C-alpha cells in the first residue's frame, strides 16, 4: 500500500519493543477500565462518579472548532526557503539577508469555496499560503494559484463569497447567484477566463503556480522604496486534469490533493517552487497605463521581467493534521522590516480581516499555538491576560509604556516608509475602470484555438443553469472582451437550451 | 426549473410592487454606499473611519459556528404529529392525550460520519431526529434509520466515531481504522450487516424508516410503567440506490437529499411516516432471552407486534437553513411526563452528552434560539444570566428556591417512576454477550440469495483495503455468525487480492 | 425601608392573587421535585438520569460573562431625550428634527478603573454613556464626567489603563505605576488637576456633568459641516463628597450610586441633564491657538458659548440588571446621518476598539440583545449566520450585493462629508504639544484658595506612596504648570515623608 | 517599603546590566514606534495600515475572562507537601507512599461570595483549595476554612449562592434573600453559628484552618476501604479581626489577604499547615448516630481522634497573577488511586460541576494551561482536537480504543472500590434530618459567655435588615437550637428595631 494508508502500521513499527503507555484521564490519573461504565448492577443506571466517562465524553463534545469562512478544505506541508540571488538593493528583510540562507516555512493549500469534506478536484481558485519563520518575526505570504482576483474593492468580498457558496434557504449551490454577481461585476472577466481555462482544475498542489497577487513595497537599508509582485512557479511543471478525470476523482478520492502531497513527501519526491519578483519604480507606477495596485491586472513580462530570489522546498508532512494544518493562521499584516503594504484597496482590507477572524476561530491567544508562534524570534510587549494563555504571560514585567523600569523599548530602525497622498478622503468608484484589455490579450495571445474552445464549453456548461437574462448579461460582457469569445459561448448556450 | 433553483426569483416575485429596503449597518444606521471604501484620494490607503466596511467584514469573519461532531451534513423540515390511536393506558403524555391532537414537529435528517460539504448518497447510518413541541415542554426523539447501533456501552462511542472519521496524521478515511474497531468489537455484526445491505444507501430521506432504537419507559396516570420501542416507518415505501447510481450522484449532486426533500415539500407531495410502538412488561423484560435494554438487539415482531399511535407529516421547508437547521438542537434528555429513560447504558450516556455539546456548539443559552425554544409551553425557573441572553431573563423574580415571595413551585405530579435495582455499583463487562443469534436470523430469514450476494460484495469491496490480519479477524466474526456469510466474503476478498 | 430593599416584597405584591407558576427545566418540562437529588437509596451515589440537577448546575456554571476591560462597575437607567431648541441649521439628524421630539435613551454610569464589586465612592473619572434609539439607528454618546482625558494618542490607552489597574505579579494597586505613567506623560496634568479637585468624588451619578469630550462633526441638509462639543450638565446641581465621607461610604455602602439612582427613580424624583453644544467653524478650527481636536484641551466659554438643544430625563429603573445594564453595549461608531467623527486621534481609536471588544464580551450577534437592538429602526443588510442568532436571519433574502432580486439598496443621501487632508501618511509626535496653559488657567481662575489647598493635599496624599524620583518628576510637571502648585505639593510631600 | 510595593524596582534590579528587549508585535515583528498612530498628516484620520495599533488594541479588548461564579476574589501561593507519618495501611496513594516524600502543591485562598474587586476582610466562608502534583496525576483537595457547609443536597447550591449574592433587579446585597433562604433551610444553623462566631473574619489566610469538609474513601493496596476527613490546621495559630478592625481594613486595604500572603512569603516567613485525618470504618459508618456523609455534621474528636500525615508549606509567590492564580482550576474529581468519593450527595454534585464550569471559564483544553497541567505525570489517551490546543495533540497515535497498534492500554490495578447499595433509585428527603444537636454542643461547650454574646450581636446586626416574619422564622430556629441563643438574638433585634 501507499505510505498514506500505512500510517498506523508505521506508528506501531517505530514504537515497537516498548510496552503500551498507561491510559490516563486529562489530569494524569490512571484509568482502571475504559470499555465499561459504572452501573447499579448489570442492568442498572449510569453513576455520576463515572468521572472517566464524563471526562472522555465532555472532551469529545468540544472537538469541533469553526472551519475557515473561506479556504476550509486544505492540505498542509512544511520545509524551507533557500535564497539563491541577492535582492538586498530592493529589500533589507532578514529573510533576504545573504545567499544560501534557509528560513523554515509552513504552507497550506486549499480550495476557496469548498467546505471541510468537499471534493478536492473541482473548478475553483486554489489557495497557496506560505508562513516564513524569519528572525524578524513571521512573514505570511497568503497567495493564490492565480496572479489576479475577481474584484478590486474589499467591501464586495463578503458578497462575492456568499454568491460562490450555498443558497441561504435551500442550502444548495446556485449558478443563478454566481453568474448574477459575475455579470453585474464585469471586472471579474479576467479571473473568470483563468478559472474556466485548463488551469481551473490543477492536477494536485505540486503542479500549480503561486502568486502574492498584490503589489507589495520593498524598502532597502538606504530607505528607498519600490513596488513588487511575488511569483512562485512550480518546478514539477503545470499539469491539469480533464473535466471527466476531475469528475471521476470527485467520487473516487475526494482527498486527492491531501493524498498526493502526503505520498510525494513520504516517498522523498520533495516538490519545489522557484521564488521570483517583478520590480516597479514609483515613476513607472505613476506612468503605468492601468492602476498598478489593481488586483484584476497583471504586470506584463516584457515590460517587467521576473527576477529570481530563491526556491521553496516542502520536505516534512504534518505529524497531527488538526494541530499543524487546521489551527495554522496566516496574517497578511505579518510583514517583517523591508516588506510593507501598497495602496491596493484589497490588501488594505486583508490587513484588518485576518487577525479578526483568527481571534474568533482559534481564540484571542492564537499566536501561542505552536505552528503560529514566531519561535525563531523573541516577542516582548505590553500585551497581557486573555483566555487560554499558555506562556508565563511575560512574568512580572511592567505592563505599561512608557515606564522607568527597563521594559521593552521601540526600535526606531523599524519605522514605516512615509509617502504623500493627494486627493480628498472619500469613496472613489473603481467599477468603471478597464475590464477587457488584458482579458482580450490573454484570450487571443496566450490561449490557442482548442484552449479557446475548451474555455467556452467550460463557461457554457456552468452558465447554462442561470436564468436567460443573466446568460445575456454574461455573454454581453464576454462579447465586449472579444466577439468570438461571446459568440462561441452564445452558440453553445443555445445548443444547451 | 425545479422549485429549489427558483428560490431567488420566487423571493423577488413575492416581494414585487414594493421598493427595496434601505441598506443599514447592524445598528440600523443607513449606508450611503457599500460598493467602495474610503481612501486618501483615488489610489490612497483605507481609513479606520470606514465603519461600514469594518462592521460588514467583522460579521463576515464570525459567520462559522462549530459543525456537529457527528451528523454534521443534514437536511431539515417542519410539520406536525397527528394522534390516530389511543395509548393513554400506556402513557400519560400530553402528546398522546386524545385522538386527532396535532403537535408541531421539527425534523433533521443526516449522515453520521460525513462533514459539512460531504456527499449525501454514501453508505452510512442516516440520522432521523424529531422535536415534538408538546404543551409539557419539547420532546426530542433522536432516532436512526436502523433499529440498532454498532456498540452497547457509551464509553466506546468516541472510539467508534474516531475510527469512522479521518486519520489524525493523513486526514484521510482509513478502512484499517474502521475494520480494526469492528473486528475487535463483534457486537457490531448486526448493525454492519444492516449497513452493507441494500438499505445502507436509501434513495433520499423520504424512503427510509425511523427508529428510537432505545427501550423507553411509558408511565400512565395510574403510575404503572412499561417498556417501549418507537418505530416510524415510511408511507412512501422503502427505496434504495444501487452502488453505481449512488457513486454517480456523489459527483452529480452531493446535496441529493436536501434537493429531494425541498422539491417534495415545495411541489406539495408531503412525505409521511406512521408512528408505531412495541410494548414490553417488566415480567417480560425479566424473562426476555437477551438483555431487552441491549441497543444491538431488536424485539421480534411475532413476540412484540407493532401498535399504531399516529402519523408524522412534513409540510413546511426551512425559511433560512442556518437559523432553522444548522442551529436546531435535539436533547434525548428532553422527555415530557409519561416518557422516561430505561436502564439502557447507551441512552444513559446520551442524557449527559447532548446538552454538554450544545453549550459548546451553539452557546449556554441555546434554548433561547427560536427553533430550540419550547414556545408551546411556559418556562419559569431559577436559571439566570449567561452569555447572549435574549429574554427579560425572568425580570425581577426571586432567583433562589425555596423562597417566601410566590416564585415558581415544583409540581409533585411530575415525579419520576421509582424502581429497585440489584447488584454492586461497578463496571460490568457486556462485550462477551450474544453477538450472532439475531444476525444469523436476519441473514437466513430476511435476506434472499441475491440480497446475500450483494451484502457480501459490499462488505468485501470495503474490507479489501484493510490489512490481512484485520480481514481474517473480520471474516472469522462473519463465519461465527454463519459459515456461508464468512466463506462468501473470504472468496470475494481472495479474488480482490 | 427604601424602595431598593423592598424589591422582593413589591414583586410578591404586584403578583398577589395568582398561584405560583410551574417550575420547569429550560426545555419547558415540569420539575417534579427540585430540593432532592436521585440516589441509589437514602445514602447512595447520584444518578446521571438526574437531568433536572445537571441542567440547573450546567446553567449555574455558565452564568459569568467577561466584565468590561474598563468601566466594569456600573449603574443603568432608562428615559427619554426631549428637543427644546432648533439646531437644524447645524445638523440634519432625525434626533434633532423638530422641537418637542422625544427619543428613548438608555444610560450607564460607571467608574473607569474599578472591577465588578469595587466601591462606588472613590476618586476616579465617572463614565456617562447615553444610547439614543433614533429612527436612523442607535446613537451612542459614550461620555465622561470630565470634558478632557489624560492622553491625546489612542496607542497609549492600554498602557494608561494597565498603570491605573493592579500590578501583574502582586495583584495590588501600585501608586508607583500610576505616577510613573503620569510623570512621563505630562499632557495628563489637566485631567489630573480635575480628578484631584472636589469633582473627583461626586455625590452619586445625579450630581455630575456629562461631556462627549471629543470634537464631533455636525452636517446640515445643505451639506455644510461644523465642529461640535456635547455637554450635558446636571439640573440637580454639582455636589461632591468629602474624602472622609467617601472613605466611610466605601465600607458602609460600596453600591452607593446604584442605590441612589434606584431610590431616586423609584420615589419619582427623576434626575435630568440639559443638553448643550459648542459650535466651531472650519476657519475657526484652522485659526484656533491649540489643536481643536486635542482631547486634553477644552473650548473656552467666552469664545465658544453653550447652545441649548434639549434635556435628558431618566424615569425608568432596569427590570433585570444583567439583561439591561451588564449586557448593554455602547459603540461610538454608532452615529446617525448628520453626526460624524472629527480627526481627533482618540475618537479614531474608539471607532475600532468598541465593536471589537463587544464581539468578545457579549458575542458576534450582540446587537440582537434587546437593549442593544435598534428597535425604532428597520435593519436590512447582507450580514448573515453567526453564533447565537435570534432573528429569522433575514429569511430567504439574497445574501450578496449587487444583485438582481430587489434586495436592500444603499441610500445615496447617507454619504459621509468629504474633506481634503494635507501632509504625509506617517506617525506625528504630539507629546511635545502645550500641556500647561489651560491647566494654569483652571488653577488660578476657576479654583479658589481653599480649593487649591484641598487639590494639593489630595495629590500629595496619593503621590506620597510613589518612589522619590517619581515624586520629583511629578512635582516638576506641577511646578511647570504653576510654581505655587508645585511648591505646595512639595511641602506636603516633605511633611508626609 | 514592603516587598509587595517594590515589585517593579526589584524587577529592574534583577534585570540590571542588560539593554531593554526590542518591542515587537505578537507575531515577533519589531515595532518602530508605539507612542503615535499613523495619520494623514498632523491632524488627519487614522490609517488601517496601523497594524501595530489594531494588534495592541485587539488584544487589550480580549483581556477579561469570566470570573469564577463563586470564590472570584482570591490569593495564590505555591510550595510542597511533606509526609511525616505512615498511613499506607489506610491508602495506597503515591502522595502518601513513604516518609519524607515532597509533592509540589498550588494553593488558592478566596472568599466565597465576593466578586473580583470586593474587600478581603469581610464575614464570609474562606476557600482553601490545594492542588497536589502527584506522580499518579493531580490531586485537588478543594476545601473551606470550616469543616461543614450550609446545605446537604447539591440541587440547593445555585439557590444558596443566588441568595448570598446581589438582587437581580437592584444589583444590591439583600439580607432579605440571605435570611429567607437560611430561615427556610434550618440545616444551615451549624455553619451560620460558625460564620457569625469570631472565626467568620480571620486575620489573613495564614491564621485559618482548612478542611476537606466531605467524607472521602481511602483504599489500601490490599483492597480494604475506610472513610476519611482531611484537616489542615494552621501552625501560625488561629487569629481573627474584630468587626471594627475588619470594617476599617475594608476601606484602608481591600487586598489585605493578598498583601499579607505576598509579604509573608517575600520576607521568608513561610506559613505552614499540619495535615491530619480522621478514620471511620464501614461498621462505625453504619452505627454512627447521624449520617456520616452529612456535610452539615462533624466527627467528634473524642470518638474520632486526628491522625497526623504531613505538613503543607507555602514558600513561592506567583510570578504573574493572571497566569498562575486567575487561570488555576481545581477539580474535586481529580483523585489519584487510593482516594475515592463517598456517597456524600454534595461531593457527588461537585464531581460534575467543576470540569463543566472550567470548560466555560478557561476553555475545553484548560488542562493544557501550565498551572493546571499534571507535569509530574505522563498523560496518554484517545482525547483529541479542541479549541486552543497547545500540545502535539498526541501526534499520529491511533485515536480509537480498542485497537491493534500498541496505543495506551487501561491499567487494571487502578479500578474503583465496588460496594453494594440498598434502597430504590429515587429522591430521598434530607431536610427533616437532625439540625440542632451538634449546633447546641458547639454553642454550650466550645463557645464561652463573651463569645456567645459577640455571636448573638453579629447575627442580630446582620438579621435586623430582614423583614419581621423572616426575623421570627430565624429566631425560632435559633430558639430550637437553644433557648438562650434565640432569646439573646430576639432581645438585640428588639433593641435594633
Ligand atoms: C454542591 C456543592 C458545590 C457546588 C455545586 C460548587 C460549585 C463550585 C463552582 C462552580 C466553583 C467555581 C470554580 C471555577 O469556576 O473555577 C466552585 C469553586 C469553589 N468551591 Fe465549590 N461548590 C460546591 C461546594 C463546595 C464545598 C463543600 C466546598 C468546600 C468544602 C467548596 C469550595 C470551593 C472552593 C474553595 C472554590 C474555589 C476554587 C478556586 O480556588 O479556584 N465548594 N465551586
Amino acid at each position: 500500500r501507499d505510505p498514506a494508508s500505512d500510517q498506523m502500521q508505521h506508528w506501531k513499527e517505530q514504537r515497537a519493543a516498548q510496552k503500551a503507555d498507561v491510559l490516563t484521564t486529562g489530569a494524569g490519573n490512571p484509568v482502571g477500565d475504559k470499555l465499561n461504565v459504572i452501573t447499579v448492577g448489570p442492568r442498572g443506571p449510569l453513576l455520576v462518579q463515572d468521572v472517566v466517562f464524563t471526562d472522555e465524553m465532555a472532551h469529545f463534545d468540544r472537538e469541533r472548532i469553526p472551519e475557515r469562512v473561506v479556504h476550509a478544505k486544505g492540505a498542509g506541508a512544511f520545509g524551507y526557503f533557500e535564497v539563491t540571488h541577492d535582492i538586498t538593493k530592493y529589500s533589507k528583510a532578514k529573510v533576504f539577508e545573504h545567499i544560501g540562507k534557509k528560513t523554515p516555512i509552513a504552507v497550506r493549500f486549499s480550495t476557496v469555496a469548498g467546505e471541510s469534506g468537499s471534493a478536492d478536484t473541482v473548478r475553483d481558485p486554489r489557495g497557496f499560503a506560505v508562513k516564513f519563520y524569519t528572525e524578524d518575526g513571521n512573514w505570511d505570504l497568503v497567495g493564490n494559484n492565480t496572479p489576479i482576483f475577481f474584484i478590486r474593492d474589499p467591501i464586495l468580498f463578503p458578497s462575492f463569497i456568499h454568491s460562490q457558496k450555498r443558497n441561504p434557504q435551500t442550502h444548495l449551490k446556485d449558478p443563478d447567484m454566481v453568474w448574477d454577481f459575475w455579470s453585474l461585476r464585469p471586472e471579474s472577466l479576467h479571473q473568470v477566463s483563468f478559472l474556466f481555462s485548463d488551469r481551473g482544475i490543477p492536477d494536485g498542489h505540486r503542479h500549480m503556480n503561486g502568486y502574492g497577487s498584490h503589489t507589495f513595497k520593498l524598502v532597502n537599508a538606504n530607505g528607498e522604496a519600490v513596488y513588487c509582485k511575488f511569483h512562485y512557479k512550480t518546478d514539477q511543471g503545470i499539469k491539469n486534469l480533464s473535466v471527466e478525470d476531475a469528475a471521476r476523482l470527485s467520487q473516487e478520492d475526494p482527498d486527492y490533493g491531501i493524498r498526493d502531497l502526503f505520498n510525494a513527501i513520504a516517498t522523498g519526491k520533495y516538490p519545489s517552487w522557484t521564488f521570483y519578483i517583478q520590480v516597479m519604480t514609483f515613476n513607472q507606477a505613476e506612468t503605468f497605463p492601468f492602476n498598478p495596485f489593481d488586483l484584476t491586472k497583471v504586470w506584463p513580462h516584457k515590460d517587467y521581467p521576473l527576477i529570481p530570489v530563491g526556491k521553496l522546498v516542502l520536505n516534512r508532512n504534518p505529524v497531527n493534521y488538526f494541530a499543524e494544518v487546521e489551527q495554522i493562521a496566516f496574517d497578511p499584516s505579518n510583514m517583517p522590516p523591508g516588506i510593507e503594504a501598497s495602496p491596493d484597496k484589497m490588501l488594505q482590507g486583508r490587513l484588518f480581516a485576518y487577525p479578526d477572524t483568527h481571534r474568533h476561530r482559534l481564540g484571542p491567544n492564537y499566536l501561542h499555538i505552536p505552528v503560529n508562534c514566531p519561535y525563531r524570534a523573541r516577542v516582548a510587549n505590553y500585551q497581557r491576560d486573555g483566555p487560554m494563555c499558555m506562556q508565563d504571560n511575560q512574568g512580572g514585567a511592567p505592563n505599561y509604556y512608557p515606564n522607568s523600569f527597563g521594559a521593552p523599548e521601540q526600535q526606531p530602525s523599524a519605522l514605516e516608509h512615509s509617502i504623500q497622498y493627494s486627493g480628498e478622503v472619500r469613496r472613489f468608484n473603481t467599477a468603471n475602470d478597464d475590464n477587457v484589455t488584458q482579458v482580450r490579450a490573454f484570450y487571443v495571445n496566450v490561449l490557442n484555438e482548442e484552449q479557446r474552445k475548451r474555455l467556452c464549453e467550460n463557461i457554457a456548461g456552468h452558465l447554462k443553469d442561470a436564468q436567460i437574462f443573466i446568460q445575456k448579461k454574461a455573454v454581453k460582457n464576454f462579447t465586449e472582451v472579444h466577439p468570438d469569445y461571446g459568440s462561441h459561448i452564445q452558440a453553445l448556450l443555445d445548443k444547451y437550451n
